[PDB]
């Protein structure tokens, strides 16, 4: 038993990363078969920062300028372009360490591991949400992009985030690795800002069904909640609305506790409007909403 | 900016686990060089665990009676052995995985990465205290003994833990790689509990220091005290007691954010006699204690271990 914040483990992607430089400026790069994934903002100049057009920075770009490091060796570009907002380089030698992976865009609310980098060496592994604003809680600094956030569910990794920049308000955005930003969010220098953020319910009720499956029961009552009238209150207290989806989701953690989703909705309610009065939910003195119902039934069962 | 809590990366000691059989009873152990670690308890059946004679369990095994898998390859045992709480088994391949590494006790409030593991397979891994009661706080099912935690100084690996067991209260115990258990526990089915823990204090002042690295600063005041009117306000609030050494440790964390210790102490002085009132603190409604100073000057300075 315990419930933890827990990470994948990071071996199958520290075998992956590397360092990439263009000038003066160096950040890290996922090395995979014969491609190296970078953020494309690295071939930047301090005078590009507002409004860099990257079509004609890189087409200015020869292969040589691009300097590649895995551990000790420099690995040979011999190609380069663009797709989106992620750089890939062409090396000439394959990754042997290269792990069965994938490339998968994630919603809102869904969790990954980061491993943070700086120079091509690993630093440190945690946890991260999806924001529903598209943001990230992250720990990142200066020398971290190119860090990405993975899956490994069995075997395959799977890489859901690259890291690109920080926001005024000290969170995190960042692309897919086919280069698409997670929400409105653009690799430039402009003045953006996250939308107002918001709890992440679905998850909140995964983590309640945890607190019961540990042995937890005293924020438990007697009563039920329609859906409307659940999402009327959650929605005054920020918190997401709780869809249909969200409840069938919550389907077999509501079978192994014998607690439905619209009881333990009510439970919730209860909570928002209570608070916790000295008590703590698995460790906790504030409602945790970074663990999905899968990482719940994976963790427990 | 951020702050999480953070493990080490882990690919170091994945490259380790092994998962050990012997009869019915599966679990890890850890490959360096041309031994395996795991717990004695592996050789234990259910009748046996009530009142083990590990001596006389042992001697009544061969080598071919432990199973090792690494993946899918097999390892022969051609040795076997017990230090302390821990078995050795003597394998006729040195690992070639096997990284830069010691062996390390650590003391209580010093923290650690655990890497969770089942059938040899690494399943999750997390950072971890080791509790003033000699527990950890840490998420394990059954399969998970033989998992162990450790620390990264360098390119070096210290491992400082191997579970053992669940108690009661669903906390858990375990040992050093020497075998011997940290906390007043035994390998034994029989009833233990955690004695009564107490909250790391130096590693509360460290995370205080994170947060005013964040920009998290509303509980800053301009009062100071001394040591000893401190120890006597913590003492009264089952807090560990804060030593001359813990206020030199925080000495980097101090001159970096302009706040001295004693300063720093006054705050949380302050925290414990009235709350929070309504307000968190790294997003967090209770004052976190497993984060250490070294820890914070980690993450806030980006050292790295390729
Ligand atoms: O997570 C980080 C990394 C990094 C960052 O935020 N952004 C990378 C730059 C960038 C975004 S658009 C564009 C267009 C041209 C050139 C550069 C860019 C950073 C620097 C300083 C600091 F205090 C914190 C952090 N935090
Ligand atoms: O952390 C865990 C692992 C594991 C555990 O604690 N095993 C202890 C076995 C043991 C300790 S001494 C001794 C002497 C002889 C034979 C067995 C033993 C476990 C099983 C089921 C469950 F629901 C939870 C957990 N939690
Ligand atoms: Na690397
Ligand atoms: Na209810
Ligand atoms: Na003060």
């Amino acid at each position: 038993s315990g419930f933890r914040k827990m990470a994948f483990p990071s071996g199958k992607v520290e075998g992956c990363m590397v360092q990439v430089t263009c000038g003066t400026t160096t950040l890290n790069g996922l090395w995979l078969d014969d491609v190296v994934y970078c953020p494309r903002h690295v071939i930047c100049t301090s005078e590009d920062m507002l409004n860099p057009n990257y079509e004609d920075l890189l087409i200015r770009k020869s292969n040589h300028n691009f300097l590649v490091q895995a551990g000790n060796v420099q690995l040979r570009v011999i190609g380069h372009s663009m797709q989106n907002c992620v750089l890939k380089l062409k090396v000439d030698t394959a990754n042997p360490k290269t792990p069965k992976y994938k490339f998968v865009r994630i919603q809102p609310g869904q969790t990954f591991s980061v491993l943070a980098c700086y120079n091509g060496s690993p630093s440190g592994v945690y946890q991260c949400a999806m924001r529903p604003n598209f943001t990230i809680k992250g720990s990142f600094l200066n020398g971290s992009c190119g860090s990405v956030g993975f899956n490994i569910d069995y075997d395959c990794v799977s890489f859901c985030y690259m890291h690109h920049m920080e926001l005024p308000t000290g969170v995190h955005a960042g692309t897919d690795l086919e280069g698409n930003f997670y929400g409105p969010f653009v690799d430039r220098q402009t003045a953006q800002a996250a939308g107002t953020d918001t709890t992440i319910t679905v998850n909140v009720l995964a983590w309640l069904y945890a607190a019961v499956i540990n042995g937890d029961r005293w924020f438990l009552n007697r009563f039920t909640t329609t859906l409307n009238d659940f999402n009327l209150v959650a929605m005054k207290y920020n918190y997401e609305p709780l869809t249909q989806d969200h409840v069938d989701i919550l389907g077999p953690l509501s079978a192994q506790t014998g607690i439905a989703v619209l009881d333990m909705c009510a439970s919730l309610k209860e909570l928002l409007q209570n608070g916790m009065n000295g008590r703590t939910i698995l460790g906790s003195a504030l409602l945790e909403d970074e663990f999905t119902p899968f990482d719940v039934v994976r963790q427990c069962s």
